[PDB]
This record gives structure tokens, sequence and C-alpha cells, in this order.
């Protein structure tokens, strides 16, 4: 019996690689690591992929095996440990996004899924599908289009595999109402969740809001200065609202919410395949809040993965395979 309820993300390997080289993805993630996971009690890894390390813009259509085979070795160390593997395709071509306005790129994206669905065809146990994460649109009208489309050309050669489906706006949880009515058996509904987001990314190099307001938080507690920093930066003065905000598990169950209640109407099966807090956030608050958020997902029965194994700015691992904190994997493995 292989599981899907208590994973770990695999990000930086052959998605978000920082070069793309060779000596990278043969020593980023080696079977040590899939060992380590495994020892730790997760029952699964998600692993996103960009597609150039799968096709390269200029030869459409010619999948390259060496990129392949760091996904089919991954599987085979899961295998080995009975591990779950959640396959997600982290960047899809043209997705400044091409993907929803030029149909070459849907074209692209719908083979490279036809293609993996055909290459794991015998894979019954350990492997899981996710199309694609986080998109961002004005309406789900056209995500719903290409995912219908992609749905169904997986289904002509696979009609078991196991699909995960996120929304509009980032796989977020109140998205999810806005996807089509997908009438299949073999759907896991996705969706990521790092609220409060100046808590979880405090200081993140990469969001400007995050770094103007550059600012420490403590989980639980509150807000601080929203309205002097404001004054300072008018640019910022939607933040206005999240002024003296409160951040404790009510708050993370508000959040939650949407999700809890979509399944309600679908009674489907929900999966979180991203949550975190930055790790250069107080030790004592980043335990509390997945400690705090945990406890939701076990209460309502989800099945998650958090961001993120190694590096990212979010890491649970050392370098050297050794946990940040045993009681943060502890309180991760469920
Ligand atoms: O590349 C930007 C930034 O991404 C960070 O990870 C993302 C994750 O991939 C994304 O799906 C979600 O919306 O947010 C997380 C956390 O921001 C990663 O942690 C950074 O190192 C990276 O620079």
């Amino acid at each position: 019996m292989v599981s899907f309820k208590a994973g770990i993300n695999l990000g930086g390997w052959i998605s978000q690689y920082q070069v793309f080289s060779k000596e990278h993805f043969d020593t980023f993630i080696t079977e040590k690591d899939i060992e380590t996971i495994a020892e730790a009690g997760f029952d699964h890894v998600r692993l996103p992929f960009d597609y150039p390390i799968i096709e390269s813009d200029d030869n459409v259509g010619e999948y390259k095996e060496d990129g392949l085979s760091y996904i089919d070795r991954c599987l085979e160390w899961c295998k080995k440990y009975n591990l779950g593997l959640v396959l997600d395709m982290h960047h899809a071509p043209g997705y400044t996004s091409t993907l929803f306005e030029d149909p070459n790129q849907q074209k692209r994206f719908v083979d490279i899924w036809r293609f993996l669905a055909k290459r794991y065809i015998n894979e019954r146990e350990h492997i899981a599908f996710e199309l694609l994460n986080q998109v961002v649109e004005p309406d789900s009208t056209r995500w719903n289009k290409l995912m219908l489309e992609c749905i169904k050309a997986i289904r002509e050669i696979d009609s078991t595999m196991w699909l995960y489906i996120g929304g509009n706006n980032y796989n977020s949880p109140d998205e999810l109402k806005n996807l089509a009515d997908i009438d299949d058996d073999y759907i896991v509904y996705n969706f990521h969740f790092y609220n409060p987001f100046f808590f979880t990314h405090q200081k993140a190099h990469w969001s400007e809001s995050a770094m103007a307001y550059n600012r420490t938080v403590k989980y639980p507690g509150q807000y601080e200065g929203i309205e002097e920093f404001v004054k300072n930066n008018p640019k910022y003065s939607f933040m206005m609202e999240l002024n003296n905000l409160k951040l404790n598990k009510e708050l993370l169950r508000k959040d939650l919410k949407p999700a809890i209640e979509f399944r309600e109407k679908k009674k489907c099966k929900l999966y979180c395949g991203e949550f975190g807090v930055i790790a250069i956030a107080d030790l004592e608050s980043r335990i509390k809040w997945h400690e705090d958020y945990i406890s939701l997902l076990e209460e309502y029965d989800i099945g998650g993965a958090v961001w993120n194994y190694k590096k990212m700015d979010f890491e649970i691992y050392n370098e050297d395979r050794k946990p940040v904190s045993q009681e943060l994997v502890n309180i991760l493995a469920r």
C-alpha cells in the first residue's frame, strides 16, 4: 500500500534549478535523500519539474532521455522505499505567459503529458500526475479549457491514473470552486497554503512587498507597524487591511474554509501540495505554524506536502541530510 498523505517537496532539483547542469542534477538529489525521507516516516515525495529538462523550444517534440532519466531514477528510489511520487509540472511551455494565448504552447503541454502517461503506463501504485503548478489568470475559463483537453488526452492512454488538479491564482483554496466539473473518479483537488503571507514569507528576498515591509513576525502573534509602514510607502496601501491582524490557529482555519466547503459539495479528495514557513523565521514560530496547520489537515483528512526538503529558503533538512529540527520532522511525517 502506497499513500499520499504526509510528503515533502523536492524543489530546486529539476525545477527552479540554479543553473542547468548535469553536476547539479546528479548530486542535488540522490538515493540517500529518498532513504532519509523514507526513514523519517514520510509516505511520498512531490517532484516539480520544469519542462526544459524534458523538451527544448527548438525541436519541440523530441523528448530528452537525459532529462527523463532523473524522473525514472526517482521513481525507482521511491519504489524501493515504498514511497509515492507526485510528478508535478512546475513550469509549462509558455507558462508574460503565452500558454493560454498560443495554441502551440497548449499542444506541446498536452503532448508532454501524453508522453509521460505512456512512459509510466505500467506503474500503477507509486506515481500520480499534477498537471500544472499554479495558474494566474483573470478567470478560470482558459485554464479549464486546457485542463479538460489534458485530462481527455491522458484518459485515452490511462483511464485510472490519479491526476492532481489545482485552480487559478496559485492553486488558491477558494479558486477550486471555479474549476470545470470533471466527471472522473481519479482526480484529487490541489491547493497551496502559505497564510499568513507576511509570516510565512517574512523578508522573502523575492517578494517586493515582503522585502519592502522587511519585518520579523511571530506566530501566534500579530502584524506590527502596518500603519506606519503604509504611511511611508503609500504604494502598499492595500496592506492597510492587514493592520493589527492577529495570527493564530482560528486564522488558519478561516483561510482553509473555502477548500472544506468545496469538498462538501464535490465529495472529492483534497491535497495541499505546498505549505511552509521561510527558514529565517524564529524556530519556535516556525514549528508552531506547522503544528497548527498539520493539525487542521489531520482534522479534515487532507494530505499534503511541505515545502521544502532542502534549500529553496524553506529548508526542512540541512545539506548533510540532518533535519533543522527533529520535532518539526516528527510533526510533518504525521
Ligand atoms: O522562484 C521564486 C521563489 O520560489 C520559492 O518557492 C515557491 C514555490 O515554488 C511556489 O510554487 C509558491 O507560490 O511559493 C513558494 C515559496 O515562495 C522558493 O522558496 C524561492 O527560493 C524562489 O526564489
